[PDB]
């Protein structure tokens, strides 16, 4: 009453059409828009040199008073977590532990130059290292001994050198693939990664890492299973060898879990003014090695040790570009998996801080990091999750924290490093699992998605299962394709609702859920909140016939039955509706006198040939019975998809469309009134 | 002016909500609806016995006066086409030619009992026979000779017996798979077969059949290539052996092409009163064998001959159920391909004749036909296209035409059959290719789809290429998945249009295409005709910022720049909008004074967590700038997906939704007026 007064003529498709005229729509430089491109203006080249290389954006516009201290503390904490994590994922890749430090040094600084993100700790990610180890073991199995000229002892250095070479080759291929896709504007694919998809995939990866590193801390040595059901085989191999373990390895492993627990207690025990957000991992690892040395558990009970760490920067060496023909498949796998994880982490942290990250630029930077690392004896690299979260939470606000972490790792790899010699894998195990703590707390997504929407739970659980029992490349591909199939499903089980009319107004709402929307007499309105295409075409027609209670086949059957029982003694010059071929008797079953069916197309986004054909069949059938059909809510896309197909041959069909549900209702009533003459 | 007078109060989501109340919605027998099921009423059991076995629907309700003659003529024509086609596809499957007659006899009558369709000629389909031949050759290669005790000559009968056994095994597995899927209500999958998908897939199959049977009529013998790029290898093998051909084989092959051409001329030459729609194939094959015998081309130039046809019905024999472990993959392939083709043909012919066919019931019937045929030495069976089209066009109106064709084939296989002994493969080649004529004319879909819609052309061409260069199982799977990906694409490139307002009315149309829809001042309206979900979330936000000309990031940047240049001398107690933190100067760039952004959700079918998050970000950003955001066109699904996620924490957010674009516009104007106090 207060507002919303319109009082306009009924806009049938023809009426509204003549009350409009088309604009020129003349585009500028049709076909070849590139003439306005290829300009040498300083601004465009400046933007190009910014976007292909974003280091020139930070150093000029770099605040010093507050960014520096946060960068220092974040860099210290990140490097602290980088060291044992790098060593652990190095030995998880069946390579000498030093290459973990190599991986923690070179790609980090190169990404700091080329990466587009402010909270990411580039480094040796667990799953990428696990794939590297899988291929390295597969091509160089432990029972293949290449006889040299020495024959001194059963030296493993030849095997490890071959493993390093094959790792270098596969990582070069991953870098080349990532660079090619990045320059091919392939970073748009980073959008088919839903939040539950990434959550479940990374959680499954956490389970994989947990089981493998669990094999490590027990002191038991078993075969490195890989492929489908890899985690099952690995964990049953560990359980089959729960016996003959190393008791002191568990002693120190639970002891360093104990120092983490006493670290949470240490936050309440020893802190007055000095302790910063201390990287408890450094004190944990130092205490572990010191306590192990003092208690004499290695020399008395033979705990496994990280091993000799050859000091010195190794010179660059061109890798053998001849293993590609038998490593390319899982090189593709590693590239895709690493890019997906790092871009998801970057996007997730880009919402907390307001800025944005360029996906394909991230692809280019990560690929160049991997390639040049391959040149410098470095296995494959992406964004780890625990380290990146630690760097963000500590307070770093520029990639200089990563640069400082790389500086610390360089200091470890060049000057010092003798102290980390006598270090047990149990400490590394605890470091990794504690880093897995939050990633495992991430199962809280299941009840929340169960309450919120079960399709998101379906994507989450499917991603979890496919990335747990199958591999992780195959799990990722299956999870993405299921994600797209779930979107498809959501258009094949829509909300078929029959619309009533709110009294005295033009608002139309579901009839059988509000008890105040008594439907207009003589009219049935059917609405689908989904596009009408091939995969949802016959479902729509069947639902229309079933739900409205108006079945043309049943009506014709009843009509011929009643007629049988009664007798006991222009170029398309076709009217779309047929009259009633009845003598107006009462033998037929008295149902309703519905005379028009108003299909709602306000929610129908698009149509195709099959949908056009099925509406043609619907209109033809209801016209044969004697029931008009009006398509309400005509849009540009719907009428375009109806005109392109030979639907609007216009016997009268252009007069059926209406621009609103109320427009169709009023048109039907006006036509009925004009028929009562 | 004439109609459409409403004059209602502005229905914001809170206002509309209180003017409604929910109905009870109490469902009947929640959870366990099966208590009302499992009833023994005669009607339900009658419908069950009808639906699992539809032979009891025709014989009772069978008109005799007009159906009989059409059934006779259609059955004669169909059996005529069945004989040479069956023999040709038998020898195309690397089996003795009699099994073509076996395949044309048993499954036809069994489908006549169990099938649900009135225009289908069940029989030895070309592609299914080609897959059968591929597996039979693969498991029994031509260079594997099993030495018996005879050693008389290089007898091929042992090889052919092994080929028959392996064909029987794979066909039993296909029948079992089809029956299991049919009883598992898997016939719903028959809806992911778009018209262009089937058209292109069958056209590619026609190309495959053309090339293979082309190998046949040249009289040249080459290796039967199979796998990926199978057609390329086969045709280059034929071209490599164009030399050393059989000249008389081409003579008779082009001669019977000549008799087909003279048959089109014969329609105008010899027809006064007697000739029915004659099955020209019978006269063609009889004339071919008679002319070849009279002209003495075999005995003088050694043309290839069909071979001895052992007369007599062979007794049933249980097939070896031990090859399954190495035939199951392409048994699955054959089952899926055959079911897809036959269901597409049935659905296509079910629209020309008004009735309907049950997909999963077709699966059950076809599977039982294949299984029992496997019991009776019969290779795999589905619906051929040329024969089915011939049967429909001739005039048959019940599956009794197929039964009559089976009777004719039985007469050929039992009483007669000696006449078909001296028959050349060239006649069979011409029969098959002429049957391919229309299937090749089916390329007319390309320009038509180019004019109509290029997504349907994309599905057509992708299906063609994937089913031509790759295999046909792999081609079908790839084509279907691309079909679903095209549906996905259609929601990632929607029509982002800014809406103006038709003067004096409430109709909102695209602003920059009609020159009469001058937009309401101070308001920008943005509309997407697509759901807002993960795969189309950031595209929507970027398009909203870019297309409306309102960028919050640019506005904040300009605001801080102007401020810098100026200085030359409840539990969520947050207001969603922030006021203007400006001293009202002129240094900032004077653009537009847009104060609200009305997003259109009438076309948005659904949402998820990512879409809810991105609208939250949009609202928060524009509120920080000082611009209101109103979601127009609230629907049940959209508000449900907004309430389930923690979007409606209601600081004031429940007041932003509106039920129509005009409602949002009037609400914005009223609020602005109330602000000018
Ligand atoms: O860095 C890890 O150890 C890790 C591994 C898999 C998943 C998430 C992670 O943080
Ligand atoms: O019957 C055939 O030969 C045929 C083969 C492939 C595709 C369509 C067909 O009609």
């Amino acid at each position: 009453t207060q507002r919303y007064y319109v009082e306009r003529p009924i806009f049938s498709h023809p009426v509204l059409q003549e009350r409009l005229h088309k604009k020129d729509k003349i585009s500028e430089s049709i076909g070849d828009k590139l003439k306005q491109a290829f300009t040498c203006t300083p601004k465009k080249i400046r933007n190009i040199i910014y976007m292909f290389l974003p280091i020139t954006k930070w150093l000029p516009a770099y605040r010093f008073k507050e960014y520096v201290l946060g960068d220092i503390v974040s860099g210290i904490s990140t490097g602290v977590l980088q060291l044992p994590q790098g060593l652990a994922f190095a030995m998880l890749a069946a390579v000498p532990p030093v290459f973990g430090l190599y991986s923690s040094f070179y790609p980090v600084i190169m990404y700091c130059f080329f990466g587009t993100s402010r909270h990411i700790s580039i480094g040796p990610f667990a799953v990428i290292s696990l794939m590297i180890g899988g291929v390295a073991v597969r091509l160089v199995p432990d029972d293949i001994v290449i006889p040299g000229g020495v024959n001194a002892t059963n030296s493993t250095e030849a095997r490890d050198a071959l493993r390093v070479k094959v790792a270098m080759s596969v990582t070069l291929l991953t870098g080349i693939i990532q660079f090619c896709l990045g320059v091919c504007r392939f970073g748009f694919v980073a959008i088919y990664l839903t939040e539950p998809l990434v959550r479940g995939f990374t959680t499954a990866a956490a389970v994989h890492v947990f089981t493998s590193m669990l094999k490590y801390l027990f002191g038991v040595k078993t075969k490195r299973y890989s492929g489908i059901f890899s985690v099952v085989y690995s964990t049953v191999a560990v359980l089959q060898n729960v016996k003959n373990l190393n008791v002191c390895s568990l002693g120190v492993g639970l002891m360093v879990f104990g120092l983490l627990l006493g670290g949470k207690e240490f936050n309440e025990r020893f802190k007055e003014k000095l302790p910063a957000p201390i990287p408890l991992e450094f004190f944990a690892v130092v205490m572990g090695t010191g306590i192990s040395a003092g208690f004499s558990l290695h020399e008395s009970y033979n705990v496994d040790v990280v091993g000799t760490l050859p000091l010195g920067l190794l010179p660059p060496a061109n890798p053998d570009t001849s293993l590609f023909h038998l490593v390319y498949v899982d090189a593709i796998a590693i590239a895709i998996v690493g890019f997906s994880v790092t871009i998801s982490m970057a996007k997730t942290l880009a919402n907390k801080h307001g800025y944005q990250v360029d996906g394909n630029q991230e692809l280019i930077a990560l690929g160049l990091c991997n390639s040049t690392g391959s040149l410098f004896q470095t296995f494959a690299i992406s964004c780890s999750l625990s380290r990146s979260l630690v760097q963000e939470g500590t307070g770093g606000k520029t990639q200089l924290a990563g640069c400082l972490a790389s500086l610390m790792i360089l200091l470890v790899i060049l000057a010092t490093g003798f102290l980390f010699e006598s270090l047990p894998q149990a400490v590394l195990s605890a470091i990794v699992i504690v880093n897995l703590k939050g990633m495992f707390m991430q199962f809280s997504d299941l009840p929340f998605f169960w309450r919120t929407s079960k399709i998101e739970l379906t994507i989450w659980l499917t991603t979890f299962v496919s990335s747990l029992f199958l591999g992780l490349d195959y799990g990722l591909i299956t999870a993405v394709i299921i994600a797209l199939m779930t979107v498809i499903y959501r258009t094949q089980s829509p909300s078929y609702i029959v619309l009533g009319q709110l009294p005295d107004t033009d608002v139309y709402i579901d009839i059988d859920a509000y008890e105040e929307v008594k439907e207009v007499p003589g009219i049935k309105i059917f609405q689908i909140n989904a596009p009408i295409y091939y995969a949802n075409s016959d479902l729509y027609s069947s639902a229309l016939k079933r739900k409205t209670g108006v079945n043309p086949a049943f009506i014709l059957g009843a009509r011929r039955k009643a007629m049988k029982k009664y007798a006991k003694e222009k170029y398309p010059p076709i009217v779309t509706k047929s009259t009633l071929p009845e003598e107006l008797q009462r033998f037929m079953p008295p149902g309703d006198n519905v005379h028009t069916i108003i299909l709602d197309f306000t929610q129908v986004n698009f149509m195709d040939s099959v949908g056009v054909k099925t509406l043609a069949g619907i209109v033809k059938e209801y016209g044969d019975v004697g029931i008009y059909v009006y398509l309400a809510g005509c849009s540009a896309q719907v009428v375009s998809d109806l005109t392109q197909n030979q639907f609007f041959e216009n016997p009268a069909l252009l007069d059926l469309l209406f621009h609103s549900i109320h427009d169709a209702v009023l048109g039907s009533q006006v036509r009925e009134a004009l028929a009562e003459q």
